């Protein structure tokens, strides 16, 4: 490609042949790589409707359009293929049919048999469990064998006699590059499976419970799964209870336990509502139906058929059935399984919520009856009670949300109601009511009284009843928030707020001491409480408590709170640490801070912070130092700070300051002055909780994608504290290395300046950028791909950097992102990863920028960095997709705190500052050349601009990112972008 | 029901057993009557997973989930129903696989063969066409044999031999109660095109034409359908080309007019899509594809494909693949397909709105080149012309919305811009790009007077360009109208405002006149064209002019208007009647 594009540049220069066909084998090598995006859309390039189209529709996990595509792929050879693909498709598909196909196998042709039979194996190994044994007229054929060799006993033979027949396969598997190394280790992992019965037939069922436990472990163990690997997986693991079923019909128990397999099944069902495919979950139901799960007193397969409310794609078909069951089954209630009822219920409820049908009030009887069934009512009941507690919260929340709009929403109405208030008449008019209006304000209130109130206690009661909802809690907790110093049942949630997992409630905490420092019962009572919080992790409490104060604090409003700070720093006086010298410390690091200019990498730290003040000797140290626990302070200290550290030039420079921990580990410190760090800094805990989200999301485990997350502190009001790590992008740098690099003779950074200088004008700038495009030719493909080395990573890491390029490329547009520039974005091949560093920006005041612009804003370079080919959304939205899912997903939740987020008493920031920003932060002092309601409303604007962000498009089209990423691309295409930019992006010019 | 209310009542009063099985009968009854939500929702509710589950998944339409459903009546008896079903699912589904479900109907057993036959005949008269024919080892049967049959003759005696073998069934059939009677009466139309056969045995092809033109005829009055109805009609309609693909490779051009077929066939895929079903709509494709439109220099096969653009749900794998033709195919563009071209590349330009994905300045290129491509530029095309036209306006209305909200919705965005428009300082600083936003405003209108004056024209050439939008032309006069007594291109909306089809302009007069008596170059000028689109069926535009005035007029402010009322008549004066 290089090559090609060193060719193509040298044929620019000038100025499978055409090798996209390689670049096809490239995609059939980046589909010998199997790389899932790499195959999908960065596989996307290929000109389909070979049977690539079935290949994509192939590629595309699904049957049926395959199978159609299968269907319409009988235009196609290697139809035995197809009709494997068909098998395949079969198998995705369905099973009598697959019958019908064994009858569609009839088929008078042996040689793909050897599929086919292995197929039929395959279909033994699905089905006709010792039958298709006798229809045997291979890993299945071993199965098959296996199956009636299962019947047994030289089974365990025949199984080894495969097992490595097996790992012969691994033995013939060879070049390493994949997983499905895994499909085969899955092939093996059956085997174990399949070793794992002898026993069985040796075979207590006690015993093999734990072995389904096992198996369950196993699944635990298969917490790590591909749907596609699982299948058999469970298919064996179902496939386990056929003769598990058959023999140990004999034993009562036994032949019951199979419930407990079905139950495995059943969960298995539900891995397969996991696995989010529809069919054989379907066929479970049937197999349980089919099952003794046929026999369904209390319905637990039908509380699995619930289901059927998405499994059935539509509920009410089943919601009726449940609602059937939840007649029937509760019902049915009117014995530990009430929980599961309960649950149940709660499932009612929640299939009511996902009826979101009928009152709330239904609700508010019927899942308010399902938390009456909650008050039916182990830690997984209590789960389920805080899945309760927090559905009885969220549908609440719902209400309460439905009030607080309702309330806050329709106070909008409401004020169209005020505007009717007294409307202007006659007295026997316009007066009457509004006491009623008042009684329903009243109301309204009472009905946050009553809902709020209610979720509130149940958000407390799941917020007790344990983890997980936590930023929903965070609403809640921006609930209580709202509550907070109001609604006195705050105080009821104060006094509740005996229950607080301060270690769980501790991430509020950048924001929550926000307020904490006025109402006595209950911002002082949740000070109070945050104090009683604030102790537990106390380490972790420890550097917003620092910051609490040290934030404004001098050597050389609302400060209560800094009194409280104090007050605080009574509890901290109640800390017998007095680490504060730390504080101190900090000081002297604001002192250090403070101090100030030499333009070197700079050694002679020592002046400063008394030569850092012995030199961070250990204490309760190692400040940066992320982690905490629930059981933290166990810790590291500080013990060395490393002085004469080299000054990291800016306009607030740092030093690079490694202070070496009671570990000695010198982490290089990002320090410089005139700085808000919170402002930035939560942000981070937002992208860390983001991140936690993706971390929430085992889907971004599947995408395997995270959030980069700077540690840094709040020092001071005007400063400070950070470390600054690695490798970061001085891309221009990289590119004044490389556009000095390759890149030589382009046109200069000058002319990047004349670039620059083109900032007088309009379209002009488009030709301009064109010229400048022109002039340039973002090398930064050629780059990192320098940078990389190991062509695995070389492709790998550059995949993962440019899965990293990725990564975060999707939070910004949703995160509203900061300025480009390496500077204004950075990127660490030293992490061999990109952290975008800027945290400034609100997520309109870029929009709100003079020169504002839209997009993630990586430029060609960064995209050629981002990825050297690809479209690389092909990968990147194809990878960023998830995260509109997630965000999509989130949404709620994702606002939940979000909303928190902008409601923070340091959210200036969330204000998208004045002094024009400080003058656009001075936007570059403009190239050194040139209403909290409002707030609120922008806020609620950008609310909206999150719900529109949040499922919602420019069209309300939101029309899933690929055509917001399509708008994103968009966002990101435009030379008229590229011509709306400014000089920080005008660096991308 | 009542009785059983009454009993009810009388229950209450006193205050199938329970017969809501009499209701499923009774829903067995709607299912015996048959109709839709009577049957679908208003069968609602009987408490399905029985195979009601799949006969409700069988009330659905949707073969998968009934197939699986049917897949998963496996467990079901009737599984030969179920297979039938599944067929039927096949059949809804899928061929090769229905030939493996032929395969899969292997299958042993003979009896709904009495079904499964005729299904193979079914399938037969689904495919292997003289080949199922051969694989004959009822309508179908019928049809089996007319299949061979055809390949003659005595088809035609076989016809009858069915014809009213057929009626019997029609005779057989009894009480009166639906359509589906409609299905017979389609087995019957069936037949219709099956006798309509003869002719070609006989058998210029020009004249097929007509019979095509017939079938499109039929097809017109099929225009009147239920795809699952209509099935068949297209499935013969389409099998028809089956021979006169296999004899009418001898004539060329009937050969050729196979194309027509396959455009017939591609209408039916356009039916298809109407039917707004996946599956044959691929597969004619497939089969268009497995046709000599396999050919595709033009493709207009793949112009069809343009269903794939949603027949692909997705686009993009399509749209890419038009977007290939929309570069190939416009390549290939680069006769009067051009218009078919420019269609595709309003197609295209619609796939491009369809895209919504890059530029509007791409449409703004690509669609205006589609629009040149409009440019390039019967009625038809006029209609497309409009069609473009109208997507023309659509677009820059599009834009032109988005300018209207970008103006209007970005008013406010423009009002945070006025509130940043003097921001509070610098002089340096506040005061500069107002003038460049004022220029953007300028821009902002000149979008509007770029989009929403290119729309305009393009609503009004589509306006002009015929029919069918009326409304959007009623919002593009509701644009004309905030364009009325603005944006003298309103007057040039009124200078175009000589393309008024009055008849079609009629339906605003309600509102239209409403402010028709201010702007004299718009509102005046406009009331001009409307006193002379009220000239036009002034008995229509009677009462509103009738109204214009004596909504206010007594015996016992913009009264102006009310004076153009009578200005109004005056040329109610014009009008001879004196009727007032």
């Amino acid at each position: 490609a290089d090559k090609k594009s060193m060719d193509d540049q040298e044929k620019r220069s000038l100025a499978e042949e055409t090798g996209i066909s390689l670049q096809d084998l490239l995609l059939e090598i980046y589909r010998s790589i199997g790389e899932p995006d790499s195959l999908y859309g960065c596989g996307g390039g290929k000109m389909l409707q070979p049977i690539t189209r079935l290949r994509t529709y192939e590629h595309e996990a699904m049957w049926g359009k395959a199978l159609v595509t299968y269907d319409l792929e009988t235009a196609i050879p290697s139809s035995t293929r197809q009709a494997g693909i068909i098998q395949a498709l079969q198998n995705l598909g369905l099973c009598h049919i697959l019958s019908v196909y064994l009858k569609g196998l009839d088929y008078e042709n042996k040689d793909w048999c050897p599929e086919l039979e292995e197929l039929h194996y395959q279909a033994a190994w699905r089905n006709m469990q010792w039958d298709h044994c006798t229809s045997v007229s291979s890993y299945h054929e071993s199965l098959y064998n296996a199956l009636q060799s299962l019947r047994d006993s030289t089974f365990y033979e025949s199984l080894k006699y495969a097992r490595v027949k097996e790992v012969e396969e691994m033995c013939k598997r060879s070049l390493e590059s994949v997983y499905s190394l895994y499909p085969t280790l899955s092939r093996l992992q059956a085997i174990g499976e399949l070793e794992s019965i002898g026993e069985l037939f040796s075979r207590t069922h006690r015993q093999l419970s734990e072995v389904y436990i096992k198996w369950q472990k196993h699944s635990q163990l298969l917490k790590d799964s591909d749907f596609s690997f699982q299948e058999p997986i469970m298919a064996l693991r179902t496939v386990i209870l056929e003769i598990l079923m058959e023999k140990e019909m004999d034993n009562s128990q036994r032949e019951c336990i199979k419930d407990i397999l079905t139950k495995h099944l059943v969960e298995l069902s539900i891995l397969a509502r996991t696995f989010k495919n529809t069919q054989l979950p379907e066929r479970a139901i049937f197999q349980i139906k089919q099952y003794n799960s046929v026999s369904c007193g209390v319905s637990e397969w039908q509380l699995e058929e619930a289901q059927v409310f998405w499994a059935k794609k539509e509920q009410s078909l089943a919601l009726s059935i449940l609602k059937q069951m939840i007649k029937k089954l509760d019902a049915s209630c009117a014995p530990s399984l009430k929980l599961t009822y309960t649950e149940c219920l709660r499932v009612c409820g929640n299939w009511l919520a996902e009826t979101c049908l009928e009152n709330p009030a239904v609700i508010m009887q019927t899942y308010l009856e399902k938390a009456v069934e909650v008050a039916g009512n182990s830690d997984e009941l209590r789960n389920g009670k805080m899945k309760a507690f927090l559905s009885l919260a969220r549908f609440s929340d719902t209400q309460y949300q439905r009030i607080e709009n309702y309330m806050k929403s329709s106070e909008f109405e409401n004020k169209q109601a005020l505007l009717k208030r007294a409307k202007e008449r006659y007295t026997v008019k316009v007066q009457r009511e509004l006491e009623l209006d008042e009684l329903a304000l009243r109301a309204l209130k009472e009905d946050r009284k009553r809902f709020l109130c209610k979720a509130v206690e149940n958000y407390i009661n799941c917020l007790l009843s344990g983890e997980e909802h936590d930023m929903w809690v965070f609403r809640l907790c921006s609930l209580w928030l709202e509550n907070s110093g109001v609604s006195e049942v705050n105080g009821m949630m104060k006094r509740d707020g005996m229950k607080i997992p301060t270690y769980k409630f501790l991430p509020l905490m950048y924001q929550l001491a926000a307020r904490m420092g006025g109402g006595l019962g209950f911002h002082e009572v949740l000070n109070n409480l945050i104090s009683r919080i604030s102790m537990d992790h106390p380490h972790h409490t420890l550097f917003i408590i620092l910051a609490l104060a040290n934030a404004n604090r001098d050597e050389f409003d609302e400060d209560r709170t800094e009194a409280a700070n104090r007050i605080i720093c009574t509890i901290r006086s109640r800390r017998p640490q007095m680490v504060r010298s730390v504080e101190a410390l900090c000081d002297a690091y604001i002192i250090l801070a403070n101090l100030d200019r030499k333009g070197i990498n700079i050694p002679a730290d020592q002046p400063i912070t008394k030569l850092k003040n012995l030199e961070d000797v250990v204490v309760p140290t190692m400040e940066i130092k992320v982690d905490h626990t629930g059981e933290y302070g166990n810790l590291v200290t500080i013990q060395s700070f490393k002085a004469e550290f080299r000054l990291a030039g800016g306009v607030n420079l740092p030093k690079i300051i490694d202070c070496v921990g009671s570990d000695g580990k010198e982490r290089r410190q990002l320090v410089k002055g005139r700085d808000d760090l919170r402002q930035d800094a939560v942000m981070q805990q937002v992208f860390q909780m983001c991140n936690t989200l993706l971390q929430r999301n085992t889907e971004t485990r599947k995408r395997k994608l995270t959030i980069c997350t700077y540690k840094v502190v709040p020092l001071s009001q005007r400063s400070g504290v950070l470390e600054w790590c690695t490798g970061t992008v001085p891309i221009g740098e990289f590119l004044v290395n490389n556009e000095d690099g390759a890149h030589k003779r382009y046109r200069p950074n000058d002319f990047s300046a004349f670039q620059c200088q083109k900032k007088m004008m309009f379209e002009e700038k488009y030709e301009v950028f064109m010229d400048v495009c022109q002039n340039f030719q973002p090398v930064f493909r050629y780059f990192c791909m320098e940078k990389f080395l190991d062509p695995a990573i070389w492709f790998e890491k550059r995949l993962a950097y440019t899965r990293s390029v990725a990564t975060s490329s999707i939070v910004g547009y949703i995160l509203g992102l900061g300025d480009r520039h390496v500077q204004n974005i950075l990127i660490n091949e030293q992490s061999a990863e990109l952290v975008h560093i800027d945290l400034g920006v609100a997520f309109e005041q870029g929009k709100i920028l003079p020169t504002p612009e839209t997009v993630p804003f990586r430029l060609t370079r960064d995209i050629v960095d981002g990825m050297g080919i690809t479209g690389v959304e092909g990968v990147f939205r194809r990878c960023c997709e998830k995260t509109m899912e997630v965000m999509r997903n989130s949404q709620e939740t994702l606002l939940t705190i979000v909303e928190v987020l902008l409601y923070d008493p340091l959210f200036d920031w969330t204000m998208n500052p004045l002094k024009a920003l400080y003058l656009q932060q001075r936007p570059e002092d403009e190239t050194e050349l040139h209403i909290d309601q409002s707030f609120n409303k922008v806020a609620e604007r950008v609310l909206m601009r999150l719900q529109e962000k949040l499922k919602g498009v420019e069209e309300g089209t939101v029309l899933s990112v690929g055509g917001q990423v399509n708008l994103l691309i968009q966002q990101a295409i435009d030379p008229k972008n590229l011509s709306r930019l400014f000089p920080g992006w005008k660096a991308w010019v």
